[PDB]
């Protein structure tokens, strides 16, 4: 408890390209580098040669591998996947100390899913079983883990903006963040689906009926790059920002992620970049806490040029990497609850920095859940 120095530091990545951790299945083990995704629940990796992978489980060489003799077709909206069923043991040698048997998806055919240039071979969806795939039934990685060791049911993910950071398992590392947590329910174990309940642009609501920002649903998700925000309010934020820093002019299709822009090294204009505030829901009756996150957030480094990190969405709000690098993030599965605190190592200057603040009085938070 509170100290887990071995798992410090345990995630690589490529800015843009989600974080990874090391892995090791089958025995004798064999190792994989393994995207870490709070979005999913499947645990599926490679498992043939591709060409865009530098390495793959290779079953056969495996005795402790089980099949299942089940088949599963993965499709998202524009990735795919299928792949065979079957369980075997599983590792995280810069993790607990501890082997368990694991559903494992090994895939055999995918098509836009493994990145070209990527130095990782599969993916840890962290997310509950009702959405794991064929169905609920196949018990995601996590589940077996508490099902079968002494860790305790919760984990937290510190992810530092070329990328790094940690993911403590079992655990939270006090030295990860600075100030205090503060936690919203989870409000359906699926997703990690929670509620926002008020956005403010540098210190302006947006004056949108609260239930929008949370249609059909807000969750947390480390496999996804941006902030994505509904369709409605994303056009309401991306006004209130444009509003907030017409001091300058950039192209209207930038807004949209269609294009990039450029500043001199050693000083870009943060400051004329609003700040944004999610309220989230909290853990008592009309209280709410705020999270802030800086312009260095949602701006980020392309190649001294930034892509614009906001972007629409169909599913809902999605916290992506971009919120979750201003903050030490705790999935603590056991209460139902997501903490927030400020990040030790998040990207700051000498003005403004990222921040949790609370209690806030919010009234009629249940109405902002979309049913
Ligand atoms: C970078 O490759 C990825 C990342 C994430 C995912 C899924 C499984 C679906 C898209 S969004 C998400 N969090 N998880 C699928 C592929
Ligand atoms: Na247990
Ligand atoms: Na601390």
């Amino acid at each position: 408890r509170g100290s887990f120095v071995e798992m410090v530091d345990n995630l690589r990545g490529k800015s843009g390209q989600g974080y990874y951790v090391e892995m090791t299945v089958g025995s004798p083990p064999q190792t994989l580098n393994i995207l870490v995704d709070t979005g999913s629940s499947n645990f599926a990796v490679g498992a043939a040669p591709h060409p865009f992978l530098h390495r793959y489980y290779q079953r056969q060489l495996s005795s402790t591998y089980r099949d299942l003799r089940k088949g599963v077709y993965v499709p998202y909206t524009q990735g795919k996947w299928e792949g065979e069923l079957g369980t075997d043991l599983v590792s995280i040698p810069h993790g607990p100390n501890v082997t368990v048997r694991a559903n494992i998806a090994a895939i055999t055919e995918s098509d836009k899913f493994f990145i070209n240039g990527s130095n990782w071979e599969g993916i840890l969806g962290l997310a509950y079983a009702e959405i794991a795939r064929p169905d609920d039934s196949l018990e995601p990685f996590f589940d077996s883990l508490v099902k079968q060791t002494h860790v305790p049911n919760l984990f937290s993910l510190q992810l530092c903006g070329s990328v790094g950071g940690s993911m403590i398992i079992g655990g939270i590392d006090h030295s990860l963040y600075t100030g205090s947590l503060w936690y919203t329910p989870i409000r359906r174990e699926w997703y990690y689906e929670v509620i926002i309940v008020r956005v403010e642009i540098n210190g302006q609501d947006l004056k949108m009926d609260c239930k929008e920002y949370n249609y059909d649903k807000s969750i947390v998700d480390s496999g996804t790059t941006n902030l994505r925000l509904p369709k409605k309010v994303f056009e309401a934020a991306v006004a209130s920002i444009k509003a907030a820093s017409s001091t300058e002019k950039f192209p209207d299709g930038f807004w949209l992620g269609e294009q990039l822009v450029c500043w001199q090294a050693g000083t870009t204009p943060w400051n004329i970049f609003p700040v944004i505030s999610l309220y989230l829901m909290g853990e008592v009756t009309n209280q709410s806490f705020r999270i802030t996150i800086l312009p260095q957030q949602y701006l980020r480094p392309v190649e001294d040029c930034y892509k614009f990190a906001i972007s629409q969405s169909s599913t809902g709000t999605v916290m992506g990497a971009v919120i979750m690098e201003g903050f030490y993030v705790v999935f603590d599965r056991a209460r139902k609850r997501i903490g927030f605190a400020v990040s030790a190592c998040h990207v700051h200057d000498e003005f403004r920095t990222a921040a949790v603040e609370g209690p806030f009085v919010t009234l009629d938070m249940e109405d902002c859940g979309y049913n």
